[PDB]
């Protein structure tokens, strides 16, 4: 074997790639530092032989990392090993002890290698992360450099890491020269007033891309995390870029929602006859609506689970503006639009929203029932004026027909009730087009609606009865009646349970005749129904042409309907004010 004599022979070894030799060129600088301290040395050739060893040294050089930049090239990578660190320590040997230096020779010696090849692998991790690969420049930008630091690092952790000793730490080295790479490409995007579709992606990218799809969830998952990095931009920076992204997307879905209600306001204003699935959909504005809130929130969750909450609270602040201003367009619908082929229809469309959004909001948001119901406010009232106005042509036909009562002091209350059950009935058909919940919450309006009216007649004091027997025959009457109302209303959709025991149990004060009877039922109507007051109590009583002072003694019980235990008391005599 060897060494190699010349230095011409060495110079042509290293130049032939072949490392055994490396030791010797370090051997060189070595016998220099030797010959020269010896003294006995010429300057003029002190100079001579260190430039040829420092060529050397370059030559060698530029050999260990040609073989460290494509790490690819064979086994004697072992050999390029071994010299970028003989040469590393050697450093450490010619520190202030190896560090006099005779002059002529000037230094040379923190050669600092290893800091080369980080400076190549960093600058490998710079072409590769800068190869030519659209959704924009910038997010393909960010996905061919993602791709390519997943795949690169794998094959860090794959095959690099087993060949490099533990000194260098390849994976540390690597995984942080792609990663700052990243993080400065993306420190430069910020320095810039950004698109808000920017913000978006390179947000999304820092925030969950990044360290989920890259640095974690891979097989490169488990040995990263040794490594520790940081985030792509900085925490303030990011901060930052939250704060101005959420004011862009929350003045998105508000504009947006904006012009739903706008388009929808002109659908009506345009007297377009709505869908039906089966009672009819203007659920346009419901799905639309509810479908803007949920996209947004999905593009707040893309980023932080907190970015999500922020734009959760933030969102409940326009929805409750929008649901106000449109409470407000439908108002004015009411008011103006009415020749309108599909005025009524439009109406229903919209009462029909209200189950989408409450059924919805329920489930998406968690918040508290007085908050769910402070922002659910103007939907009531929509819904209120809706019900209002559809009925009012109703309870016009219905008006005379209940003055008929008085008008024939109760000759035949079943004729005129049944004038009044057909003239109520010729109103059924239409309703089915609207949504079942609110079928029935227009059934019990109209069920309470019969029975308010019928005890405002009993209550007008227009018939005083003389005599027992023809109390006792209103009674059957009254029975009758509230028989009829009870059975059909229940029996058209109705579930105003309350309000059953409303006549019937009035028609008993009507006939009952001792005293101690009356101020029974009524304590117990008290008890049902307890918005009942002295005020009807009288005018009931009014009908009684006998009994003048046990008046008193009836009425002396209502003089407390006081609760203090639960005020629940369902509006039935609070809506009756006869004085």
């Amino acid at each position: 074997d060897g060494p190699l004599p010349t230095v011409e022979e060495l110079k042509e070894a290293l130049e032939h790639g072949r490392l055994e030799v490396a030791w010797q060129v370090l051997a060189l600088e070595r016998q220099l530092e030797a010959a020269a301290a010896a003294g006995g040395m010429s300057n003029e050739e002190l100079v001579w032989r260190q430039s040829k060893v420092e060529a050397l040294y370059v030559l060698l050089c530029d050999q260990v990392l040609g073989v460290l930049r494509r790490p690819l090239e064979a086994a004697p990578e072992r050999l390029s090993q071994a010299l970028a660190v003989v040469s590393q320590e050697e450093l450490e040997d010619r520190r202030a002890s190896g560090g006099p230096l005779a002059a002529a020779l000037e230094a040379t010696r923190p050669r600092r290698w290893l800091q080369r090849w980080r400076g190549v692998v960093a600058e490998v991790a710079a072409e590769r992360l800068d190869a030519q690969p659209g959704r924009s420049e910038a997010e393909s930008r960010f996905l061919h450099m993602g791709r390519t630091m997943k795949e690169d690092l794998e094959v860090v952790v794959e095959r690099l890491k087993p060949l490099f000793p533990d000194e260098f730490n390849v994976v540390r080295t690597y995984a942080e020269s792609y990663h700052y790479h990243f993080a400065s490409h993306l420190c430069a995007l910020a320095q810039f007033e950004l698109c808000e579709r920017d913000t978006y992606l390179l947000l999304l990218w820092v925030q969950n891309l990044y360290p989920n799809d890259i640095l974690n969830s891979p097989k490169l998952a488990q040995e990263l995390q040794g490594v520790g990095l940081g985030s792509l931009l900085p925490p303030k920076q990011i901060r930052l870029l939250e704060a101005m992204f959420l004011s862009n997307e929350v003045t998105s879905v508000k504009q947006l929602m904006a012009r739903a209600l706008e388009l929808e306001s002109q659908r009506w204003t345009q007297d377009v006859a709505p869908q039906s699935l089966d009672g009819h959909c203007h659920s346009e504005l419901a799905i639309d609506i509810l479908q803007i809130i949920s996209q947004g929130q999905t593009k707040a969750e893309n980023i932080t689970s907190d970015v999500g909450m922020q734009i959760k609270q933030l969102l409940l602040v326009e929805l409750a503006a929008l649901l106000r201003s449109y409470q407000r367009a439908f108002d004015e619908f009411l008011e103006k639009s009415k020749l309108l082929r599909n005025y009524r229809v439009n109406i229903m469309a919209n009462i029909n929203n209200c189950l989408f959004f409450w059924t919805s909001v329920e489930q998406k948001w968690q918040i508290s029932h007085d908050s769910l119901n402070r922002l659910l406010e103007p939907l009531k009232d929509l819904k209120a004026h809706g019900f209002d106005t559809l009925l009012q042509s109703l309870f016009l036909d219905l008006k005379p027909l209940f003055k008929k009562f008085t008008q024939t002091r109760w000759a035949n209350p079943v004729e005129t009730l049944e004038e009044i059950i057909t003239t109520v009935s010729s109103s059924l058909p239409e309703f089915s087009e609207l949504q079942d919940c609110f079928r029935e919450e227009l059934m019990e309006t109209v069920h309470l609606h019969l029975v308010k009216e019928y005890i405002i007649r009993l209550c007008k004091r227009r018939l005083v009865l003389k005599t027992a027997e023809q109390q006792q025959q209103l009674a059957r009457h009254i029975l009758a009646n509230a028989d009829a109302i009870q059975g059909f209303c229940t029996e058209n959709g109705s579930t105003a349970t309350w309000l059953h025991r409303a006549l019937p149990m009035i028609a008993e004060i009507i006939r009952l005749q001792d005293s101690s009877a009356i101020k029974i039922e009524v304590a117990t109507y008290a008890t049902w129904y307890p918005d009942f007051s002295k005020g009807h109590l009288n005018a009931i009583l009014a009908i009684k042409g006998n009994l003048p002072s046990s008046e008193v003694r009836s009425i002396r019980n209502i003089l407390d309907i006081n609760t203090g235990v639960q005020e629940p008391p369902r509006p039935l005599f609070s809506l009756i004010k006869v004085t």
